[PDB]
Parts: structure tokens; C-alpha cells; sequence
């Protein structure tokens, strides 16, 4: 689809088996989940953000459809503000920014 | 134009009647700008994102022009790690996502 704007471009995830609302990213170089239950095996990674560096867990090839649309690759899962899917992700999907 | 996300959307913008690079950043609501030294008035403001907030000057009515495109909108000033054109000016320079 093409999303407009006007809105935060938020979007519903399919992750682990459950739904989620996150929001499509193009600052984000990777995807960063709110706290989780996740099933797999995790390593403890650091990534900042525009005011500091928060601890995360890192998902490597976790399977998230978004917006209907499968990917497969590493998810952070940390304190973030935010549900975000960044560009590690968007990517797949074949999402691009057009103006 | 189309841009893909393999790499981060950096664009050239004109601000100030200064060039500088910033991210089209579809995750944030309103674009955050370096330290410059911008004339007029301001409003002090705080914005959120991973690693917590900072702090930032708001000017309004700030004219930009993105790859060509002209807009006018706000801009947050402050100590921001990166520039980031947020969704108040990309809705006024017609981008979308697209998958
Ligand atoms: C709350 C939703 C997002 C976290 C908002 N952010 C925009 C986001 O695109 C930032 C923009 C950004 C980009 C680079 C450095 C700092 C912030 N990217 C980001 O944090 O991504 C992280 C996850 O992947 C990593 O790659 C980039 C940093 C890592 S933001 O920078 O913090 C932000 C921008 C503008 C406002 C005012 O509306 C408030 C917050």
C-alpha cells in the first residue's frame, strides 16, 4: 500500500504469535520491540537512541509479518518508547520512501 | 524520486539559508535539527525517544527546502545525534511509504 503521512505510520506486527501495533521507521536502522515474551535464544546488545543507550535483547532470525507482509531477521526487544520497525526490516518488505 | 532503505534516506536540505544533511525520518512527528543559530523567537521544549529526552529550542514557520521541495513548518534545535526531517515536513513535500 501507500501510507501517507499526516498520522504516525503506525501498522499491526504478527511476532511470536501475537499482534502488535509498531510503527514504520525510516530513521531506525534496526527494529526495536517494547518488553516482550519472545521464544528464542537472545544475546544482551546495546543501542542508541536520540537521548542515550538503552540495554536490549537481540532476536536474531525471528520470524514478523508486517502489514501482511513476512520478513525475517533480528528484532531488539528493550525498553523502548516505541514499537518500531526499522530499515533492517522495511527492507524486506520492500518498502521505499517516495516523493 | 524513489528512495530504497538499504542504506539511511540522506538527503541535502537548505535551512537558514545553510546546507546541511538530514535523515526523511517517517518515525518522528517533527523534524530535530542540529545546534544552529537560528534568529527569531523561540519556545524551549522537551522530545522522547530510545535512550530518554532532550532538550531542544522550537522555532515556527521555518522555511526548508528538501531536494528541491519547499516546505515551511517547525523545527526542533538542540543537541540531537542526527538531523531528522519528521512527518510535519514530509507530508508537505508529498512523501509516502510504499510496499
Ligand atoms: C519514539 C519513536 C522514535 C524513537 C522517534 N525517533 C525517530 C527515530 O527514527 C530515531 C531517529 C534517530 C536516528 C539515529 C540516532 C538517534 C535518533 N531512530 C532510532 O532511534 O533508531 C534506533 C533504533 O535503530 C537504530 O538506528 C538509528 C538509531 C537506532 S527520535 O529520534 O527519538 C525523535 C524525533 C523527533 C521528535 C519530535 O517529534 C521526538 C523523538
Amino acid at each position: 500500500p501507500q501510507i501517507t503521512l499526516w498520522k504516525r505510520p503506525l501498522v499491526t506486527i504478527k511476532i511470536g504469535g501475537q499482534l502488535k501495533e509498531a510503527l514504520l521507521d525510516t530513521g531506525a536502522d534496526d527494529t526495536v520491540l517494547e518488553e516482550m515474551n519472545l521464544p528464542g535464544r537472545w544475546k544482551p546488545k546495546m543501542i542508541g537512541g536520540i537521548g542515550g543507550f538503552i540495554k536490549v535483547r537481540q532476536y536474531d532470525q525471528i520470524l514478523i509479518e508486517i502489514c501482511g507482509h513476512k520478513a525475517i531477521g533480528t528484532v531488539l526487544v528493550g525498553p523502548t518508547p516505541v514499537n518500531v520497525i526499522g530499515r533492517n526490516l522495511l527492507t524486506q518488505i520492500g518498502c521505499t520512501l517516495n516523493f
